[PDB]
């Protein structure tokens, strides 16, 4: 009867609200994500609990065993019912679960600490001196790993063998290396963690050029799920009610801090 | 057994080849939606013939009557198998036909003649010396009909009424009009149309402002297809290869002429 949700806490989607030890269930958690869950029950007309995803991981694929960890795991498996996280809609994963259409478009992206030489793939390729890497477990290793544009494959061929690692297994940690590497780190990232961070304090870091490609997060739901369908129609009227557009608003630039 | 695909005469997804006369079926035909027609089918297994939609239009339903036209249409009614074209994802229409994922992401956007003093939707709605209008059936007119943001609705109740009418029947037409108006005619439609227009002579034409909002086209097939699913991962694979955005150059930027 109540729907399992499974997310992550990543900023600014789901956070902890600062009181948040006085409250209980949903309660506890703010941010787009928890807005967006909100909405999305309102009009699918269910009740529903949101559990952080037990890894922490959005997911990928153990490459011996075949079995999927993260959020994607977890509807895989049956922990969960739904995911409203932002969750990368990509070819391996549409694979083995269903999703909405894109709730939020966005691309890999560059995160340079101010002042870093750095305004593009083809400047970090072309170059040691400033190590860069992305997220261990995701869609941006996958694209690095199976790229064949030859900037690209060059920095995929860099970043796997790099030492020490030049992955990190949370975005906050990528963003807070950045920010402790005295420029000597590049993250590559999605572009909507990127806006966020160069609008918060304390304004250390930026995002340089244009897009690597383009994507979309969508809502997760198991392969054929009764629920994905009212889901999909439900994310289409949000977009175009607006809303989307006013919680983007509401959790990147009206708080925006630099 | 071959696939019949509706598709549209928009450049430069779908244009007459110059000496189309002494060619035949498939090979009349070039732009980015015949380029992507042909990966699609070559992906998903199918022979196709392409064929251009018999009313010219991508599809609204008759108030009063609640048919479909235009490609929606031809879909509905069971005339083509696939439409393969410039076809907005939206909510009324995925009550009615399934899309694949997004292969392109778009917005509505202002063109206006070089000079013409307006840089936004607010500065259209806050005056009246210049027209403005959309295209007749399809996808943004209803979003100014079905908006409730203030600059948005007041801009609706001005073109609704407007005499003489604002609307275009396609977008050829507003083009011409906004390009013929010396100033005193601003079109909405899509930014990729907008984006695409700005670089053909005479180049007098520009996109002002963002986008007044966010989503995208897709592969549209009748509910029930045995084809959706396969030209899902056909998308999302030909994304993750990077050919959408080869495509999107090629017919855009590559020929550029300003
Ligand atoms: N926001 C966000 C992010 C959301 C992500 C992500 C990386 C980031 N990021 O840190 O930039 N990788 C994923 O595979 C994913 O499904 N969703
Ligand atoms: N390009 C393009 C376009 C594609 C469109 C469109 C308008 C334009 N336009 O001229 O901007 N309206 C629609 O309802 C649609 O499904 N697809
Ligand atoms: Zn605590
Ligand atoms: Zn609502
Ligand atoms: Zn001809």
């Amino acid at each position: 009867k109540t729907v399992v949700v499974t997310t992550i806490l990543e900023s600014p989607y789901v956070m902890m609200k600062k009181n948040h030890e006085m409250l209980e269930g949903n309660e506890r958690y703010e941010g787009y994500c928890v807005d967006l869950a909100a909405e999305i029950a309102k009009h699918c007309g269910f009740k529903y609990k949101l559990t952080i995803v037990g890894d922490g991981k959005y997911g990928c694929r153990d490459a011996d065993t075949k079995i999927w960890n993260g959020m994607v795991g977890e509807l895989v498996y049956g922990k969960a019912d739904i995911a409203i996280a932002p969750l990368t809609i990509t070819l391996v994963r549409e694979e083995v679960i269903d999703f909405s259409k894109p709730f939020m478009s966005l691309g890999i992206s560059i995160m340079i600490k101010k002042g870093t030489p750095i305004e593009s793939a083809e400047d970090l390729s072309k170059q040691t001196e400033i190590a860069y890497g992305t997220l261990d477990c995701g869609s941006t290793k996958e694209f690095f790993r199976r790229s064949k544009i030859a900037v690209f494959d060059k920095m995929w061929t860099y970043m796997r063998s790099a030492e020490p690692s030049v992955f990190v297994r949370t975005t906050a940690e990528g963003v807070a290396r950045v920010r402790k590497s005295k420029g000597k780190y590049a993250y590559l990232l999605e572009s909507t963690m990127n806006e966020y961070i160069e609008q918060r304090k304390p304004c250390d870091t930026m995002k340089v050029g244009g897009n690597l490609d383009s994507k979309g997060y969508g809502i997760a739901t198991p392969k054929g799920s009764s629920l994905g369908n009212a889901v999909n129609l439900a994310v289409l009227k949000l977009n175009e009610q607006g809303l989307l557009d006013k919680l983007k608003n509401k959790w990147w630039y009206d708080k925006g801090e630099c």
